[PDB]
């Protein structure tokens, strides 16, 4: 059947019925939102019955009604039926009760034994499949599996003894068996099965004390060492080494032709002196055509890899790659093919490659085989990266923090800075062990903002903005008046101080509300404890208010159906005993509750000022967005790049989804207009509206508008003429449950100018102001809501309003919210002698002209509201009344703070006026800030103070040197940049280059136009990380979460890597990079002098930063390059390098000198040599086979005596891998496995060979093992 | 573009390239999930993208499960998300109700007009005959919902 | 019986349950019964039926093996 959808589902006498968008109740089988679905004659639906339509028997599902398989038992025999409602043949199903059945070609079920695709399975009498469990089919028993129902080997007790049956069902003689756990048996000739250690067919296995055969397992059996074999469990004694290439030289006719030319960067490329997998190298002579040596020329260059290779398995993937190519032979080669094979295969592949250059007389394509190859290699790419993504390691796939490592990578040292987290909360590094240090790793390169230096800068950048017109326009109208802190809680908080105190400088902040006021700035700081740090710290910024965004999320914002009480609105528990007859505050409660009690707020106690909002442009957008793309298969992962056009259609079904008329949201939020309702009449708090809940968050910018904009835009107006004065909020509700007359409808009231409470009846200065002034709301979150007829909800307008005629402003009803512009287009009620507006269940409005109004108290459910929604107004407004109040030039506070909530701050809006899903213009008369420009006007009028632009810094886009992209970046939306400073600066061939927002003259333009109306310019300040940047450096990195904590299973630790770090040096950076410093600290000596907290220094002028490099960074996204992308010998552990001709170390090949390299016995032990040439010592290797050994300090493999612990103690150069290990005596290291000890203890040794102590171990056959603190195995 | 097992009863599934397909993926109409070493996962929750995932023992599909956290069950759907609202089953085959709460509901429940038996287990009870309102109630086969 | 004759081109192919009113099978089985006697005059024979009622009652549970309890453990291997 056709789908539909736009009806909405509802129950009676039980059942559920559907109501189509039509209004007509449905019968007949139904696809509603891609699920099949019947409704009888009576229009209920079907759950877990069988119906016939056309030629279909169809089930429907117990729990959802939606068509499913199932077997019948139509008439007498049994009949399978699809999804569809066919008759199945040759198919398997199963039905309610989870039983399964096989129909056969004629689609009757198959008894008794049977073979079906090559398994055996067995069928009661009534056709069921039996599973996990036997059965007696002929002369013999079986066992059937769990899941499959196919014929397995399996043990039962018989009489005490365990006894053995084979997939047949004969009984095991003479032969291994197993279980369906997966452990092995064997049984003798009498059937029984047998125990310890046991010789069958001339090899010995042990069986421990359950008769499991143990594999893998070392231990010394005959009072000799003996190792049981990983594949069969056959005693080896471990004697003969495993290792299958001897001493042997490399050195042949070719090497003095391959060597360097030099041993210096003009002959080898690199980065920082050192070498990696892709190093092309200029080799002394070259085999040009596969004839004839010649000498090189410098333009010769030749890949590393066409002439030697880390290890022989590298080798050997080399060969067979190429191979692949046509460059060969196609070989499979093995690590464990013999060094002389894969070099004389090297020198055939080497032939053929000069070949192909001169055939094509070209080398790029060979620059993209190697690249390719050296991608395919687990060392060379993100497999040894520990990729993961919980925490905020989910948005790029984790991160590395670099290291102050003055030896290997001293142009990456910091001057021991890179303090991690230093958050507010952990400003001093006091809860550095807790979760408490802050994640100081979010996205891309993160910026070091605990070193003096580039805390400078930042206050250089913050000069920039603040000054950005009179600097790139010499426009003092131009300039931006406040700042966004981005990232708040990853950052170090000294940047707080840092901002705080220069607009004290520069502004006089401190000095009085008209001046703090007139630099408005905010603080993207999310964790629940910033808020009192902020206060603490006198609140040179204003802290978000979560507590209420977070409420409006749980009752109204967030799900179509349960939501918490609009009770939690008022945080009763904020008085003792929620006593709102006493209302005696709570001097000591846990650490709980929102930020400002609106109870009863007079303006008497002191609150923490703060700006709050519904959404922003990063919350409640980037996931509903990209899981709307997710469900219609536009792309399959968050993380996922998507392209513009991707975004545009899928923004086309979050728009249908948002204005969906059945009221029902899947991504958007719902009751939008109710939350802004409580928004903006909030006293104490600065609020902020969402440009993408006032027009579309995908294509031009203000493009279309949204369906809310309409009620939002008049709660915007009348905020301005009527929202003044006290508060209280109340609900007719008591805590989470309802008693019967209650609704659970929330009542929020402002008085008028002066008037701060409800018995209040004229203000102290008889100022008049009030009479008109003051606001009703009311609103609920259940759409199904009804009244009692006793019911009567009250608006207790106050005794300031005695006898007033009201009128409404906004009403909900069940196909939209009406709104009422002016008073003569609205019902109008009038207070009573207390000042209270009643209303009932029905009531019956007269406009003050017009007419009589019929309106009931009535949940409703559309696309504007689920819920109630009433607002009320007192008539007799003034076109040009204004209840906002002009902050005071006097030093009204000697606090030292500088926002004070009052209600001047209060008077004050902000406007979030971009959404990160813009599309990119279309035109330049389309671009944002020419459009904020012509639209400045409507901003003034809607009561907007402040205008908070986007980040406006040039979007590093595309570009992607490795690792995961992420949005900000490929979506142009400023948040993600390579340069700090170009803020849409033409090219410099003179060509214009605009942002995603217009050009720099586009900003200036925008910012003085709003400054023309009146309102603030916010500049968006992201300290944080920057992007892309072009040129390579060496660090010496660690891998680490979101807190720059160290994995706790990684071996990357102290490796090098190659980091993209280092910025163009050309840019806007070099240009205006810590220029403005000088003159401030001249004019403003103090803020160069004063302490941060976090460093104990002052930020430090003496150096400038026009180019980044990773010196002043914590760190980076993995790039996927792999931990050992710089070559480094295995043997020495020693990297190669070519910087400077007295410390060079290259591997000995390449120096026209002879590297030998295998394994060699002497008379005290074994030694091994690398394919470099050099000797192992103090450092793990493997062999071709995959067997890992340990070389001591001395040189020489650690193996074990007879009668002495093979167990033994390593500390190494590479710390990582220091541990307990266990070595055979042949010198194999025991992996994934038991070993037993001299004296009989039995140990566990993991994947890499390391003791595990202190927890308990599964095996693959259900086995559970208990290793004590120092290593035993209690079992 | 062929399901392969290996010697340890391991499963991965290669593409039309050979190569083995990695974290989400539907096949067959089947949605299923592979490592980082790919092979696919059978018997466990992996907490693949934002909500934790139980896979089949034998088919690896997902499948409605639930799993005990403190002292208390919860239930999780086929798409990874917990169940509020609803009843879930489990893998063993029990059905059992959720509320808001995530609570397991127990003993005699009315939702949507129809009342349900939960024993002290939380296990609906179908086919099931007994005084429940002091009044005789049988529990339907189909569904468990009491009829007179 | 009346969903079996019908698949044999006797009348209109039914599914027929118990569940189908009394009134409904007998006033089928007699449209089935003039199917029948309308092929015995076109074959001249009765032989056709004696096969198609042989075949049908072997098909009902309480008519076959079904309602035997068909074992082979032990000397019930034989013959069942
Ligand atoms: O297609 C369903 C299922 O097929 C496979 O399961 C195999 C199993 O891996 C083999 O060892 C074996 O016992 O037969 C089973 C059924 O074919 C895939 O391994 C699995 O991922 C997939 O769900
Ligand atoms: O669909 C796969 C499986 O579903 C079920 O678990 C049935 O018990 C089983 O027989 C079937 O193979
Ligand atoms: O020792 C007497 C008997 O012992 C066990 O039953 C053996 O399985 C059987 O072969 C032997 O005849
Ligand atoms: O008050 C703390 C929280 O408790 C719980 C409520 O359901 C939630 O909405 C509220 O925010
Ligand atoms: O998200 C806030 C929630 O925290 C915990 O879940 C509380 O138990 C709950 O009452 C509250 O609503
Ligand atoms: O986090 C905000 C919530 O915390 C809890 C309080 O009980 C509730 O009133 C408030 O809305
Ligand atoms: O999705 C297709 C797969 O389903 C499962 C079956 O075990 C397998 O044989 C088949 O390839
Ligand atoms: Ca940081």
């Amino acid at each position: 059947s056709d789908p539909i959808t736009g009806g909405h589902y509802e129950n009676h006498n039980g059942y559920f019925v559907y109501i189509d968008a039509s209004g007509k109740q449905v019968t007949g089988l139904q696809n509603i939102d891609g699920n099949l679905q019947y409704f009888d004659d009576n229009g209920y639906q079907v759950k877990g019955s069988f119906r016939d339509v056309n030629g279909k028997h169809i089930y429907f599902d117990s729990v959802t009604g939606k068509a499913s398989s199932n077997v019948d038992i139509v008439n007498g025999k049994a009949q399978g039926y699809d999804a569809q409602g066919n008759q199945l043949k040759k198919s398997y199903v199963a039905d309610s009760s989870g039983q399964t059945y096989y129909f056969d070609g004629n689609g009757q079920p198959l008894i008794g034994l049977q073979t079906i695709d090559g398994n055996l399975q067995y069928f009661n009498q009534q056709g069921v499949q039996i599973k996990g469990g036997f059965q007696d089919v002929n002369n013999k028993r079986i066992y059937f599996a769990p899941n499959t129902g196919n014929a397995v080997a399996n043990t039962e007790i018989i009489n005490g003894k365990l006894q053995g049956r084979d997939a047949n069902g004969n009984q095991v003689k003479n032969a291994f068996s197993k279980d369906v756990a997966g452990n092995t048996f064997y049984f003798d000739a009498n059937g029984v099965m047998l125990t310890g250690l046991q010789t069958i067919s001339g090899k010995t296995y042990y069986l421990d004390e359950q008769g499991h055969l143990r594999k893998n397992y070392a231990g010394t059996f005959n009072n000799q060492f003996m190792y049981f074999d990983a594949d069969t469990g056959a005693g080896k004694t471990a004697i003969e080494y495993q290792f299958d290439q001897g001493l042997v030289s490399q050195s042949n006719e070719n090497t003095p032709h391959n060597a360097a030319k030099s041993y210096d960067k003009s002959s080898f490329e690199n980065v920082d002196g050192y070498l990696t997998a892709d190093t092309w190298y200029r080799p002394t002579d070259i085999l040009k055509n596969g004839d004839t040596w010649t000498a090189s020329t410098e333009t010769d260059m030749r890949p590393l890899l066409m002439t030697w290779w880390p290890d022989k398995q590298t080798q050997a993937n080399y060969l067979n790659f190429m191979s692949s190519k046509g460059l060969g032979i196609t070989t499979t080669y093995t690590a464990a093919t013999s060094q002389k094979t894969l070099n004389d295969a090297a020198f055939v592949i080497q032939t053929a490659i000069e070949q192909q250059i001169s055939l094509k007389k070209s080398t790029e394509w060979l620059r993209d085989a190697i690249d390719s190859f050296v991608k395919t290699q687990a060392n060379w790419n993100k497999q040894t990266e520990d990729e993961a993504f919980d925490g905020l390691q989910w948005l790029q796939g984790g991160f590395l923090a670099y290291q102050d490592d003055s030896h290997r990578t001293p142009n990456t040292d910091s001057g021991n800075n890179r303090k991690l987290g230093r958050q507010p909360i952990n400003i001093d590094g006091s809860k550095d062990t807790t979760d408490g240090k802050g994640s100081e790793f979010l996205l891309a390169n993160d910026i070091d903002n605990s070193n003096p230096i580039v805390q400078a800068e930042q206050l250089n950048w913050l000069h920039y903005l603040m000054n950005f017109g009179s600097i790139t326009g010499n426009n003092d109208n131009a300039n931006f008046d406040g700042i966004r802190v981005d990232a708040v809680d990853n950052v170090d908080a000294d940047l707080l101080k840092i901002a705080g105190d220069y607009f004290k400088a520069l502004y006089g902040t401190d000095k009085s509300d008209a001046n703090a006021n007139k630099h408005l700035s905010i603080l993207e700081d999310w964790n629940g404890k910033d808020p009192q740090y902020v206060n603490q710290q006198g609140n040179a910024q204003l802290t978000m208010d979560y507590t209420v965004t977070s409420q409006f999320g749980n009752s109204l914002t967030h799900g179509a159906n349960n939501r918490s009480n609009m009770w939690y609105f008022l945080d009763t528990g904020y008085y003792l005993n929620g006593d709102l007859n006493k209302k005696i505050v709570d001097k000591n409660r846990p650490n709980s509750g929102t930020l400002v009690n609106r109870i009863a707020n007079s303006g008497d106690t002191k609150v923490i000022p703060n700006y709050s909002f519904v959404r922003a442009h990063d919350y409640d957008a980037q996931d509903p967005i990209r899981k709307a793309m997710i469900d219609h298969g536009i792309i399959k992962n968050m993380q996922d790049t998507f392209t513009f056009d991707q975004l545009a259609q899928g923004m086309e079904f979050y728009y249908k989804d948002q204005e969906n008329p059945s009221g029902f949201k899947k991504y958007n939020d719902y009751n939008l207009p109710s939350a802004y309702a409580m928004l903006l009449t909030n006293k104490d708090t600065v609020p902020r509206v969402y440009y993408g809940d006032m027009y579309l968050e995908g294509g031009q910018y203000m493009e279309k508008g949204t369906i809310y904009n309409p009620v939002i835009s008049a709660l915007l107006k009348a905020r301005i003429k009527y929202v003044s004065g006290g508060q209280t909020m109340a609900t007719d509700s008591s805590g989470k449950d309802l008693k019967d007359g209650e609704t659970d409808l929330l009542t929020s009231v402002r008085f008028g100018k002066g008037i701060m409470t409800s018995d209040q009846t004229t203000t102290q200065d008889n100022s008049q102001d009030y009479k008109n002034q003051g606001i009703g709301v009311i609103v609920g979150n259940n759409p199904d809501l009804k009244l009692n007829n006793d019911k009567t909800i009250t608006l207790h307008m106050g005794k300031a309003h005695k006898n007033q005629l009201y009128r409404a402003l906004v009403l909900s009803n069940d196909s939209g919210i009406d709104v009422y512009d002016s008073d003569d287009k609205a019902p109008t009620l009038r207070t009573n002698d207390n000042g209270d507006l009643i209303f009932h269940k029905t009531n019956t409005f007269v406009k003050q002209d017009g007419t009589i109004i019929n309106y009931e108290m009535k949940g409703s459910l559309n696309a504007l509201i689920s819920g109630y929604l009433g607002v009320w107004v007192p008539v007799g407004a003034s076109d040009s009344q204004d209840a906002r109040t002009v902050a005071t030039e006097s030093s009204s506070s000697n606090d030292g703070s500088v926002f004070h909530s009052n209600a001047a701050l209060d008077s004050n809006v902000i406007y979030e006026g971009f959404s990160n899903f813009q599309a990119m213009p279309t035109s330049p008369e389309q671009s944002t800030n020419v459009v904020i420009a012509t639209k400045a006007n409507l901003f003034k009028e809607l009561g907007i103070t402040s205008f908070e632009l986007a980040p406006q810094y040039r979007s590093s886009g595309d570009t992607n040197y490795g690792g995961m992209s992420f949005l900000d970046s490929f979506l142009n939306n400023g948040y993600a940049f390579t340069d700090r400073y170009d803020l849409g600066f033409n090219k410099a061939d003179g060509n214009p280059n605009p942002t995603k927002y217009g050009t720099d003259q586009d900003l200036r333009n925008a910012i003085e136009a709003l400054h023309k109306n009146g309102m603030q310019a916010i500049a968006d300040w992201v300290p944080d990380q920057i992007y892309a940047l072009p040129g390579k450096e060496v660090v010496t990195a660690t891998r680490v979460d979101e807190r720059g904590n160290q994995l706790k299973d990684t071996d990357f630790v102290n490796l090098l890597y190659v980091a993209n770090t280092k910025s163009s040096g050309v840019d806007y950076q070099a240009k205006y990079g810590g220029e403005f410093l000088d003159k401030l600290r001249e004019e403003y000596p103090s803020l160069f002098k004063q302490n941060q907290v976090s460093t104990g220094q002052p930020i430090d002028a003496s150096t400038k930063i026009k180019q980044w490099s990773a010196k002043y960074m914590n760190g980076t996204n993995i790039l996927h390059r792999g931990a050992y992308y710089v070559l480094k010998d295995w043997a020495t552990n020693q990297y190669f390098n070519i910087a400077k001709t007295n410390e060079v170390f290259l591997p000995l090949q390449l120096q026209n000198k002879d590297a030998q390299t295998g394994f060699i016995s002497d008379a005290s032990g074994v030694k091994y040599y690398s394919i470099s040439g050099y000797q192992a010592k103090d450092t793990f290797i493997e062999d071709g086979n995959g067997n890992w050994y340990y070389f001591d300090k001395d040189g020489y493999m650690v193996r074990s005596q007879q009668g002495e612990n093979p167990i033994r103690t390593v500390e190494t150069s590479v710390n990582t891998r220091n541990g307990n290990y266990y070595f055979m005596p042949n010198g194999v290291e025991l992996r994934k496995g038991f070993g037993t000890d001299n004296s009989g203890n039995v140990y566990y040794f993991d994947d890499q060979g390391k003791m595990v102590r202190d927890k308990y171990i599964n095996d693959d056959a259900n086995n559970f093992y208990h290793l004590n603190v120092d290593g035993t195995m209690s079992r």
